[PDB]
C-alpha cells in the first residue's frame, strides 16, 4: 500500500509496451495505467522477460493483484504474475489531493517583529507534490522554458504556519514553511517501450540557484498561496511541527535586498559607509546566518547606530548572549536595550587561537564564528592576523559530504562515456578562484592539509598591506621544484599539524650520512625512509619546554620540510644529524617543533585484525571467551571500586593522573558520590556503544608504540627486540615464560610478537617475529621503541602493507595463543607511476585537483565492501576478490599523494549489510561469522563563593546551549548522546567537535583555577575556602531555583 508500482514476472519477448497497455486497459478500467516501462538489454532492440507498470490508484493495484492471484490474466498464452516493486517509475504521489497545480509560490523572510512577511520573488503556475513515503516536497517552477525542481525535506522545515493572502481570517489561503537548511535545486536536461503517458523523457541534475536576484539563497522561509482549502488542513497536518493556530501576514516591499554576487546572504557593505569594526560585523552576519535574527531585522539604521558607539567587550558579551539563546529574537533592539596580548600567551602556553569557520553550500553560506581550536605552525610566526585566517569547508545543504552525483555526472556522448561538469563544479571553482568577500576583506587561497583534503576543507587568508597570500606562500618554501600536482599540494599543506615550540637550530649544524638500499628480485627495497638519529643532550633540551621526565628513545619530529622519527643513540657526534631521504622541499626557515613523543597505550583488536585472524586457524571459542570475560569485568566495574581502578589503569592511559582515577582507589561506595557515579555510568554507556559500533577488545598483554632502527646490524631477518612499560597486571605477577623483568618499570618480552598496521586488508601482513634479548642492545637504553633489524632481504615496515618510519604506531602483542604455523607472503608495495608536468603550477591545476578529490573518492566504501565480502564467503581473505579489494584500497590510500583514482567497480559493491552496522535503511542480513557471534553475545548481555558559582554555571549553560548540549555529563565527557544527521555519518567531524569542546572546557577549568588562586592566594586559607565551597555545594538547601551544577569545586 506504500507504492502503486507493480512488477510483472514474465511477458512475451515479442510484445511492445502499447500492446500490454491496451491489454491492461481492456482488463482493467479505462486509462488506469500511468506508466509502463520494459527494460532492455540493448539500446532499443532487446527487451527483457519482465516489466514494471505503475497504476493511478491503489484500488486499481489491488484489483490487478486479485486478478493475477486468480490467474485471470492471460496475455498471449502467458500468465502474468504480479509482485511488488522496489521504486516507482516516476516519483509521483498516489493521491488526487496532494497534487497542486497553478499556485503562487513566493520566498522571503520576516521583516520586523510584527507579523509581516516580505516577498522577494513571486512565481505563478508552479506545481507542488507532497510525498510522504520519501519525506520530501517537490516544487516545479517553470522559468524561461526550462523547469526546475525544488525539494524540501521534512527535517529541513522546523515549523509550519497557516496564513492567508486575501486578508480574510476565516479563509486560510497561505502556508509559511520555516526552513532551517536550504532546499535542493535541480534542472531538466534534454520511446518504443516506454509510454509514460507524458513527456518525462529527461533527467534531473543538481545545479546552482537560477534566480537572477538570488532570492532563494537569501530566503529561509517559503510561502504557498493556495485556495480556501476546506480539507487542505488535513493534508498539511502531516508536515512535522505543525501549528494549529491562525496567523495573518502583511506583504512588505523587500525587492531592494538583491545581491548579484556568488555569496548571497552576506550583508551589503556600501549601505553602512562608515568605520564599523570587522569583528562586530562578522558576529552580526553569523547571527543573521543562524536561525535567530532575520536579515531585515538587523539591517535597520537604529541597530548599527546603537552598536557603532559602545565598549567592545560589553558589545561582544551582549552579542554572544543574544546568539546563545535558542529562541528566535524578532526585535533585537529591545533585547540589547534590556541587556544594558592574551593571544600570544595562549599560543605559547597551550596553542589556543580563535579561528573563523565558514561553510559554503550551493544555496547560501554559513558562518560559525570565533570557535576556539588548536594552533598550527603558521599562526606562530603570523600571530598578528589571527582574524585573517578562515577555515572554509564545502558541504551540502544538510552540512554533509557532497555526493559523487552532485559533481560531474556521467553521460554517454559519442563512442565513449564523457563526464559533464555541473554548475556546482563551476561554482566551487569560481569561489576558490575569486574568494569570499566578507565586509572590508577578501580571503584568498593559501593551502590545504592532508587531513583537510579528505574532509573537503581549505584554509583562506585575507590579503593585507603588510602581508599577503603570496608572501606566506614564498615564506613557507619554494614549491616550483615539484612538477607534480598532488605532490606539490601535499608538501605545501603538510606543514600545518599542531606542534609545540622549542629552541631554534641553525643551518650550520647539519651533516649528510649515507643511507642503505638493497635490491632483491628486481625490487627496490629501502630501509631508511624516515629514520633519524638524536643525541641525549639534544633530547634533554627538547624535553625541557614540554615537561617530560623520562626521555623517550624515539619521537616523531619535523623541521624545515623534513619529516620523520628519530632515535636516541649513545655514540653521536653533535646534537643534530640529518639523512638524505628526508628533505621534501627546500624551506626558508628551520624552526623546530615536535608533535608526539611516546604513549604506552594498550592496544586493541579492531575489526580488520579479527577478520584477517579468522583464517590462520584461530577458533571462535577464544574470542567469545575473551569478549565474555571483558563484559563481565566491565559489568562489575560499577558496583566494585577495585575493578574501576583496574579498568581505568589498563584501558585508557598506562600512567595517567586524574581526579576520578585517584578517588577510584580510595573512595566511598558507588551508591554515594553521584558526581563520580554519573561519570562512571556515562563512561560505561560510551564503552558499550563503542563496542556495538565496532569491535574494540581490551587486551592487557599488548601495546601500540612507534618503532625505529639502530646502526648495529646484529639482528637478522625476523629478529627484533620488544620492550614496554609495566602495567598493573604486569606488576601483580611478573613471573612468566615470555616476560623478562629487565627493570622495575620496563619488562622485556621473549614471546612471538606479530606486527600490523591500523589499515590492513591482506593476509600477508601477518608476520610472526621472535623477540631476542641481548645485553648489547639493552646497554644503549632503548624504551617504547620496537627495534627493527638494519640488515635483511626486505624491510619490516614494507611487510606491513608497505609502511614507512614516519612516526606511525605499530600493533605489538606478546600473546602465546596465536597460530604462527601459517605464513603468507605480503602483497607488493609497488605504487603507480608519478605524474610530472612539463611546466610550473599556475595555481589553477591545484584547485582542479582539490575539487576532483570529491569525485571518484571510494576510500570509505572499499573497506566496507571487503568486510562484507569476507563475512559472506568462507575461507575469507584467500580468494582473488579480497586481493583485488586490498589492491584497490592501497591505490585509494595512495590517491592523496599521487593522482590515481581507485576506480571502484559496480559489481563489487556489497548490496547486503550484516547486523553490526548502523545501515538500517539498507537491507540487513543475519551474519553467522565471529563478528555475528560477538554481536549476539553483546546483545544478550545488554538485554564571594556564590558569585563565582553563578558565573561558572552561566558559562557552562552558555557553552551547552551554544554546542547544543542539554546535560553536564555529555559536555564534560565530550560525547553527545544526540547528534545531527551529518555528525553520525562520519566520525572525523564529530571527533573534531569533541576535541574543540574538550579544549573549551579545559580553558574554562583553567580560568576557574586562576580565579581560585587569585581569590585567596593563601594555602591553608585556600584549603579552608575550598572545603567551605564543597560544603555549600553539597547542601541541598542552598540551591536556588536555577539549575545548580555540582561540577564547580571538582577541579583537582
Amino acid at each position: 500500500t506504500n507504492r502503486s508500482t507493480v512488477k510483472i514476472s514474465n511477458v512475451p519477448q515479442t510484445i511492445v509496451a502499447d500492446e500490454l497497455l491496451r491489454f491492461l486497459e481492456l482488463h482493467l478500467g479505462e486509462d488506469t495505467v500511468f506508466a509502463l516501462e520494459i527494460p532492455t538489454t540493448r539500446d532499443n532492440w532487446k527487451p527483457r522477460d519482465f516489466a514494471r507498470v505503475q497504476f493511478t490508484t491503489l484500488e486499481v493495484k489491488s484489483r490487478a493483484q486479485l486478478l493475477s492471484s486468480q490467474s485471470k490474466l492471460l496475455f498471449k498464452t502467458h500468465n502474468l504474475r504480479l509482485s511488488e516493486a522496489y521504486d516507482d517509475i516516476i516519483p509521483r504521489p498516489v493521491d488526487p489531493r496532494k497534487r497542486l497545480d497553478d499556485i503562487v509560490l513566493t520566498v522571503g523572510f520576516p521583516e520586523s517583529d510584527e507579523k509581516r512577511f516580505c516577498a522577494l520573488e513571486k512565481w505563478d503556475g508552479v506545481r507542488c507534490w507532497i510525498l510522504t513515503e520519501k519525506r520530501r516536497v517537490e516544487f516545479w517552477v517553470w522559468e524561461s522554458g526550462d523547469c526546475y525542481k525544488i525539494e524540501v525535506r521534512f527535517e529541513d522545515i522546523i515549523e509550519t504556519l497557516s496564513c492567508c493572502v486575501n486578508g480574510d481570517a476565516s479563509e486560510i489561503d497561505a502556508f509559511l514553511l520555516k526552513l532551517k537548511y536550504g532546499p535542493k535545486v535541480f534542472k531538466r536536461v534534454t520511446d518504443r517501450y516506454r509510454f509514460c503517458k507524458e513527456d518525462f523523457d529527461f533527467m534531473w541534475i543538481r545545479t546552482t540557484d537560477f534566480s537572477g536576484s538570488k532570492s532563494i539563497g537569501t530566503s529561509t522561509c517559503f510561502c504557498l498561496e493556495v485556495h480556501n482549502g476546506s480539507t487542505m488542513l488535513d493534508i498539511f497536518s502531516g508536515l512535522p511541527y505543525y501549528r494549529e493556530d491562525t496567523l495573518s501576514l502583511t506583504y512588505v516591499d523587500g525587492k531592494t535586498f538583491a545581491s548579484a554576487a556568488q555569496i548571497v546572504p552576506l550583508l551589503n557593505a556600501a549601505i553602512l559607509g562608515l568605520e564599523f569594526p570587522y569583528e562586530i560585523l562578522f558576529q552580526l552576519n553569523a547571527l543573521v546566518h543562524a536561525q535567530k535574527i532575520s536579515l531585515f531585522a538587523a539591517s535597520d539604521m537604529e541597530l548599527i547606530k546603537i552598536l557603532r558607539g559602545m565598549s567592545l567587550e560589553t558589545a561582544l558579551v551582549i552579542l554572544k548572549k543574544l546568539h546563545q539563546q535558542s529562541s528566535i529574537c524578532y526585535d533585537p533592539v529591545f533585547f540589547v536595550k534590556t541587556q544594558m596580548a592574551s593571544a600570544y600567551k595562549r599560543l605559547t602556553e597551550q596553542n589556543i587561537m580563535s579561528c573563523q569557520r565558514a561553510y559554503v553550500t550551493p544555496s547560501k553560506i554559513y558562518l560559525l564564528g570565533p570557535e576556539l581550536e588548536t594552533a598550527n605552525y603558521v599562526v606562530k610566526n603570523f600571530a598578528e592576523h589571527v582574524s585573517d585566517f578562515m577555515r572554509v569547508t564545502f558541504v551540502e545543504e544538510d552540512w554533509s559530504k557532497l555526493p559523487a552525483n552532485a559533481l560531474s555526472v556521467n553521460s554517454k556522448e559519442g563512442y565513449f562515456v564523457k563526464p559533464s561538469r555541473t554548475n556546482i563544479y563551476n561554482r566551487v571553482l569560481s569561489i576558490l578562484g575569486e574568494g569570499i568577500t566578507v565586509g572590508p576583506k577578501r580571503f584568498e587561497f593559501l593551502a590545504f592539509s592532508a587531513s583537510q583534503l579528505r574532509g573537503n576543507s581549505v584554509w583562506m587568508f585575507a590579503s593585507n598591506e603588510k602581508v599577503k597570500a603570496e608572501d606566506i606562500r614564498e615564506w613557507m618554501g619554494c614549491f616550483r621544484k615539484i612538477r607534480s600536482i598532488s605532490k606539490c599540494a601535499a608538501r605545501m599543506g603538510q606543514l600545518f599539524s599542531a606542534s609545540r615550540q622549542t629552541l631554534i637550530v641553525r643551518a650550520q649544524d647539519v651533516e649528510q650520512i649515507p643511507d642503505i638500499e638493497v635490491t632483491t628480485d628486481g625490487a627496490d627495497y629501502c630501509f631508511s625512509d624516515g629514520i633519524g638519529k638524536i643525541s641525549l643532550a639534544f633530547a634533554k633540551q627538547v624535553a625541557q619546554k614540554c615537561g617530560l621526565s623520562h626521555v623517550p628513545s624515539a619521537f616523531q619530529i619535523r623541521y624545515g620540510g623534513y619529516k620523520g622519527v628519530i632515535a636516541v643513540d649513545r655514540s653521536s657526534f653533535r646534537k643534530l644529524s640529518l639523512r638524505d631521504s628526508m628533505l621534501k622541499f627546500d624551506s626558508n626557515n628551520r624552526m623546530l617543533n615536535v608533535t608526539r613523543w611516546t604513549e604506552s597505550m594498550p592496544c586493541f583488536l579492531n575489526r580488520e585484525i579479527i577478520c584477517l585472524l579468522s583464517t590462520l586457524g584461530i577458533e571462535d571459542a577464544m574470542f567469545e571467551a575473551m569478549q565474555a570475560v571483558h563484559l563481565s569485568m566491565l559489568g562489575n566495574m560499577l558496583e566494585d571500586r577495585d575493578a574501576a581502578l583496574n579498568v581505568l589503569q589498563k584501558l585508557s592511559g598506562e600512567n595517567s593522573k586524574n581526579l576520578l582515577v585517584k578517588m577510584l582507589l580510595q573512595g566511598y561506595a558507588p551508591s554515594s558520590e553521584p558526581y563520580l557515579s554519573m561519570m562512571l555510568r556515562v563512561h560505561h554507556e560510551s564503552q558499550l556503544s563503542e563496542l556495538k559500533s565496532r569491535c574494540r577488545i581490551l587486551v592487557p598483554k599488548g601495546r601500540i608504540l612507534i618503532g625505529c632502527m639502530d646502526e648495529m646490524g646484529i639482528l637478522e631477518y625476523g629478529q627484533v627486540y620488544v620492550r614496554v612499560t609495566l602495567t598493573k597486571a604486569e606488576l601483580k605477577s611478573r613471573d612468566q615464560s615470555y616476560f623478562r623483568k629487565i627493570d622495575e618499570e620496563t619488562s622485556v618480552v621473549i614471546g612471538k610478537v606479530v606486527v600490523t598496521k591500523n589499515p590492513c586488508l591482506h593476509p600477508g601482513d601477518i608476520r610472526v617475529l621472535d623477540a631476542i634479548y641481548e645485553v648489547h642492545f639493552e646497554e644503549k637504553g632503548y624504551l617504547d621503541c620496537i627495534i627493527f633489524p638494519q640488515k635483511g632481504e626486505r624491510p619490516h615496515p614494507n611487510e606491513c602493507s608497505g609502511g614507512d618510519l614516519d612516526g606511525d604506531q605499530f600493533f605489538v602483542s606478546w600473546d602465546e595463543k596465536i597460530i604462527p604455523s601459517e605464513m603468507d607472503p605480503p602483497m607488493d608495495y609497488a605504487g603507480s607511476r608519478p605524474r610530472l608536468m612539463d611546466h610550473d603550477v599556475t595555481l589553477e591545476e591545484i584547485h582542479k585537483f582539490f575539487v576532483d578529490y570529491m569525485i571518484s573518492d571510494t576510500l570509505g566504501v572499499i573497506s566496507t565492501a571487503h568486510l562484507v565480502h569476507a563475512d559472506r564467503d568462507p575461507e575469507k581473505a584467500r580468494s582473488q576478490k579480497c586481493l583485488e579489494l586490498a589492491n584497490l584500497h592501497s591505490r585509494a590510500v595512495d590517491f592523496a599523494k599521487t593522482g590515481a583514482p581507485a576506480e571502484m567497480p559496480y559489481a563489487l559493491k556489497p548490496r547486503e549489510f550484516p547486523d553490526f552496522l548502523e545501515r538500517f535503511e539498507k537491507p540487513t542480513y543475519i551474519s553467522e561469522s565471529v563478528f555475528g557471534k560477538l554481536y549476539r553475545a553483546v546483545k544478550s548481555s545488554l538485554a564571594t563563593a556564590k558569585a563565582h558559582r553563578d558565573m561558572y554555571g552561566e558559562k557552562l549553560t552558555s557553552l551547552m546551549i551554544y554546542y547544543g548540549a542539554a546535560n553536564e555529563e555529555e559536555i564534560l565527557t565530550g560525547i553527545l548522546k544526540t547528534k545531527e544527521m551529518y555528525l553520525a555519518r562520519d566520525n572525523r567531524r564529530y571527533g573534531d567537535m569533541k576535541d574543540r569542546i574538550t579544549l573549551s572546557v579545559k580553558d574554562l577549568h583553567k580560568e576557574a583555577m586562576g580565579w581560585f588562586e587569585k581569590s585567596c592566594e593563601d594555602e591553608q586559607q585556600k584549603k579552608k575556602l575550598a572545603s567551605a565551597w564543597y560544603y555549600v555545594t553539597y547542601n541541598p538547601n542552598h540551591r536556588d531555583e536555577k539549575l545548580t551544577f555540582l561540577s564547580f569545586p571538582w577541579i583537582v
